[PDB]
């Protein structure tokens, strides 16, 4: 089929942020510009003595997990957020410029590793340490193990004290407001039985962002994480919602609105990034495409187009999202929109997400097509969730086409620019420019059509005048990254390229 790409490098300009690129997991290799520590093992994570608590992900298990998994040596399981130390020292030497971490506002945080509890052992217990966030009294970089609290100013302390400042080249830029607050009953039932309310979540979120300004008045944070949809809707049906809704369309504007205000009467910005999870609920074949079973071809198709629900008002998704709620997608535009309208300047945050079938062509172009869109609609930060014990070879493929397609670190543009594909069904395109190299193009060109070819015919709109391509890609036969044929011809800034079905493609186009 024939499609039609029409760039114009003076028009629709938009600053892609550099943090969009980050993981949760680290990959054996892909370039990552952002990592995150947090998820449901942060919300008792103990910075004393680094136990936490799996909660119902696995048998309300209190244990070393966090030691083992940041690879923390036995020598440190005792220092204070050795798991962190080791976690954004990890960042520093990948160079990687944004370290995300999380700090707890559950209520309690686990006290030992003595392995499953007991529905016995809900907090409060011998079992739990009391998280405060202020200490009111004098900070120690060598907490007190021994009494029955955790302080979060002093936990903040520490890192700050170990790295300084998010203003300078070592600090760590980020902290998250706990992590899913809404499902704290069900994923943490032991640190908190009760249903979360609105006001609670506010509350919590206020006095641990102003914790965090207090010690760091340069570091940003991330709030509410909420899961999904059902937690921007309503919080997951919360008890008191009903109450607090008003004129509110949904939690979103409530939570914004309020972070506004608080902000105002604390005489400074208390909430930088809205922080979302949004694992789609985008079905095909039957089956939610966060699945990693990839032989259901529907699903597949499905999980392309999935990534079009961010930002595609003529896109309609089989999910309940999809049927119910049709007026809260397409997502970003809807929560733009509650940004404009209750806390104007505010970033927005995507720290988990997957696409699934991370193994496959169409997990990695779902991902590359995330990837774009992050960059096109102005999202701050996104940090990828692994969802299938690391076999995720095409995930990590579209990470590398972004900034690390030949294997040398050449890397995406940092401006996204006016690109238009005649066939959004077919194809996703992002084009970007370079704000200190004139000289060169990026352009991201993907087919997600799963039998058939393109004919891409490009029209650049620019007063630069490229006069060769270069193409990498990845396609339905390999993960690896491969160098392409050349564009074959530019002129007059117009050219054509082919690409086969199920490929992905990074075309670098030169004035010189
Ligand atoms: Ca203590
Ligand atoms: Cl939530």
């Amino acid at each position: 089929m024939d499609v039609n790409v029409n760039i114009d490098t003076n028009a629709e300009k938009q600053a892609i942020s550099p943090y969009i690129y980050g993981t949760n997991q680290d990959f054996s290799n892909a370039k990552v510009t952002a990592r995150r520590i947090g998820g449901n093992r942060s919300t008792g994570y103990n910075w004393e003595n680094n136990d936490s608590n799996a909660g119902t992900d696995w048998k309300n298990e209190s244990d070393n997990y966090w030691l083992t998994l940041y690879d923390v040596p036995k020598e440190k399981y005792n220092e204070p957020a050795s798991v962190y130390t080791a976690f954004h020292d990890k960042s520093l030497a990948m160079g990687v410029p944004y370290s995300l971490v999380t700090l707890q506002a559950g209520g309690y945080v686990a006290a030992d590793q003595s392995g499953p509890l007991a529905n016995t052992d809900v907090a409060p217990s011998s079992k739990w340490k009391k998280v405060e966030f202020n200490k009111n009294g004098p900070l120690s970089l060598t907490p007190d193990t021994t009494d029955g609290s955790v302080y979060m100013d002093e936990f903040v302390n520490y890192l700050v004290n170990k790295y300084g400042s998010a203003s300078g080249s070592k600090g760590i830029k980020g902290y998250s407001l706990d992590n899913e607050p809404s499902l704290w009953p069900s994923t943490h039932p032991l640190i908190h039985p009760d249903k979360t309310k609105c006001s609670e979540v506010l509350d919590k979120d206020t006095q641990l962002a102003q914790v965090v300004k207090k010690i760091d008045p340069a570091a940003e944070t991330f709030g509410p994480a909420l899961f999904g949809f059902s937690a921007f809707n309503d919080f997951n049906s919360s008890p008191d919602w009903s109450s607090v809704k008003g004129n509110y369309q949904w939690f979103i504007d409530y939570y914004l609105d309020n972070m506004k205000k608080n902000s105002d009467a604390a005489g400074k910005r208390l909430l930088d990034a809205l922080d979302l999870h949004w694992y789609p609920e985008a079905k095909g074949g039957g089956q939610r495409v966060t699945t990693s079973d990839t032989s259901n071809v529907d699903c597949n198709k499905a999980r392309m187009q999935a990534p079009r629900s961010l930002w595609d008002s003529t896109y309609t998704e089989d999910s309940w999202i999809g049927q119910w709620c049709k007026w809260g997608l397409p997502l970003i535009p809807k929560v733009k929109s509650s940004i404009d309208k209750y806390y104007p300047g505010t970033k927005l945050s995507f720290s988990e997400y997957n696409y699934g079938g991370e193994d496959h062509i169409s997990g990695g172009i779902a991902q590359a097509d995330a990837l774009g869109v992050f960059g096109k609609y102005g999202v701050y930060f996104a940090t990828y969730w692994e969802c299938n014990s690391d076999k995720n070879n095409y995930v990590q493929s579209a990470f590398n086409l972004y900034n690390n397609y030949d294997g040398n670190n050449s890397k995406y543009g940092d401006t996204d620019v006016k690109c238009d594909t005649s066939d959004i069904n077919n194809s996703s395109t992002y084009a970007s420019v370079t704000s200190n190299d004139g000289n060169k193009m990026d352009i991201i060109v993907m087919n997600k059509n799963y039998t058939d070819s393109i004919n891409f015919n490009f029209n650049v709109s620019s007063n630069k005048n490229y006069t060769s391509g270069q193409v990498w890609g990845f396609d339905s036969n390999s993960s690896n990254i491969t160098k392409r044929d050349d564009v074959s011809s530019i002129s007059g800034n117009k050219f054509t390229y082919k690409i086969p079905a199920l490929t992905a493609v990074h075309i670098v186009l030169l004035e010189h």
